[PDB]
């Protein structure tokens, strides 16, 4: 059981480079539109307190330099949608996959194609934290890298990288420019607030462990939804609902282990620790696998 | 700091499906040759004790069905090289990237494009263990999935998946068909032997932690190569050499922390445990990042 990203080839064909002034970052080229973070128009001084409407008014189509590999795209229109800039270009991307723009929920996962200067660097699998941050690896110039899921042949774009809030914690928007969480694209200190552990993901991962022969943690107890959620609150785990029980149905039926039974095992993991032992090669409870991720990786 | 795979698009364009009899698996289509595990010619009974030379003699070009998406490739020659079958087809793959075949060393890393029926499923980053196994996620029909590294525009293929030795541990060949380790492509029980922790990778990861602000583990001590390797042997860590010290040079110079100083810190991590604390969000020492992987992810 590995943390698996989606194959990134369909997204690789959409990455371009966007330059305005001296600032360069990544753009997503779909049909005849290039999407990128609006702060590409900012100077370093601008970023401390930008008036984006005023700043964009001083830019014309020809101040936006868009480069797809080594061919240069002619910008014929520009528009601000929330925190994203949409650059109308004169050429439809011939590599445009079937795609949708989706806004994901906290606790769902996606792949990130980290890019620099319009060039792919690596791919990794992320979860949208309950506090709407992402724990990623993003260096300067990675802005505009996108997060996505693939359903057969259709790419569902769900995230675009905008900013680093603190060491190792990042924030961004959907592809309509709306930030996930309360963040703004301004270089002023911003609080993310208390995060929580994604309970249903932890349970899915425990099922993954059972499916892969790892079962030391299974205990003699059961529990109730309410009894468990009292334990969940003390450990800053999200409350478990019947919706979550339902989504775990494939895993509970595959293993013959009732969800409430697994909750009892999790509760004892929480109150007693792991005692130097290991689950699926990890010494902490992993919460960045959704139930679908587990079924997917166990279905091929 | 995330475990990052290479962008998989260049490899996606080379995956095909290979069927012989009822057995189907993945093939790698490069130029006018398709590479795949030779056990595609085996029945379930054959796999218990195959005579591959005898079994292949009963197959002609037309018993090999090769499918690239929905177009079918005409097989005009077949050849066994070690444990790999090479199927000469009548069409060069128009998506063939610049590529090399390389045989990696234990402790080096690579990306795996897990595939089923010739179709990409996911990508993840792996290390070749010191005992020449890989800890991956491979279901039935994943054989022929390949491991690779990318240097700018050139794909270095280094691994092809052949078999599961035990729950969660896998074995395979280079692209010349030579198994990594002592394994054979036969369904008989096979020992992998004692694994060891990749010391130089652990040290690189500790540097990654310092680069990312995580430094609680840094201590007041230093040590010597010989003193440290006495501690390494007791904990089944590979001995550290001056070659390894040299490769850590970029990280030691970036952080201002001497390698032997970090070894002292690692030694105390080893003898005292982690005391419920965390390094880069992990509760165990991670050894599947090479020094180059760390420089790469810290260089963009
Ligand atoms: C885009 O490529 C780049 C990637 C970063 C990893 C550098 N992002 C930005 O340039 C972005 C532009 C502003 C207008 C949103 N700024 C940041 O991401 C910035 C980087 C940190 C290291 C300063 N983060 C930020 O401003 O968060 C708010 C903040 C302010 C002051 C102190 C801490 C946090
Ligand atoms: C290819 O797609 C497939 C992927 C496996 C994950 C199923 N591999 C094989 O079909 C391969 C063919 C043989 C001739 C190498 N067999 C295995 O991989 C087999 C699977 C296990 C679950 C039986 N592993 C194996 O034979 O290892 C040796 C062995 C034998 C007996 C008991 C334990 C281990
Ligand atoms: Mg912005
Ligand atoms: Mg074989």
């Amino acid at each position: 059981f590995r943390k698996m990203a989606f194959p990134s080839g369909k997204v690789e064909g959409c990455m371009v480079q966007v330059t305005c002034g001296t600032t360069t970052l990544n753009g997503l080229w779909l049909d005849d539109v290039v999407y990128c973070p609006r702060h590409v128009i900012c100077t370093s001084e601008d970023m401390l307190n930008p008036n984006y409407e005023d700043l964009l008014i001083r830019k014309s189509n020809h101040n936006f330099l868009v480069q797809a590999g080594n061919v240069q795209l002619r910008v014929i229109g520009h528009s601000m949608q929330n925190c994203v800039l949409k650059l109308k270009v004169d050429t439809a991307n011939p590599k445009t996959p079937k795609y949708k723009f989706v806004r994901i929920q906290p606790g769902q996962t996606f792949s990130v194609l980290a890019c620099y200067n319009g060039s792919p660097s690596g791919v990794y699998q992320c979860a949208m934290r309950p506090n709407f941050t992402i724990k990623g690896s993003f260096l300067n110039g990675s802005c505009g890298s996108v997060g996505f899921n693939i359903d057969y042949d259709c790419v569902s774009f769900c995230y675009m990288h905008h900013m680093e809030l603190a060491t190792g914690v990042h924030a961004g928007t959907d592809l309509e420019g709306n930030f996930y969480g309360p963040f703004v694209d301004r270089q002023t200190a911003q609080a993310a607030g208390t995060d929580t552990t994604i309970t249903v993901n932890v349970l899915a991962w425990l099922y993954a462990a059972v499916i892969n022969g790892d079962r030391w943690f299974l205990n003699r107890f059961t529990t109730t939804l309410n009894d468990f959620n009292l334990v969940a609150m003390k450990y800053n785990y999200e409350p478990l609902t019947q919706d979550h029980v339902d989504i775990l149905g494939p895993l509970s039926a595959q293993t013959g282990i009732a969800v409430l039974d697994m909750c009892a095992s999790l509760k004892e993991l929480l109150q007693n620790g792991m005692n130097g032992r290991t689950i699926l090669g990890s010494a902490l409870l992993e919460d960045e696998f959704t139930p679908f991720d587990v079924v997917r990786q166990c279905s091929g």
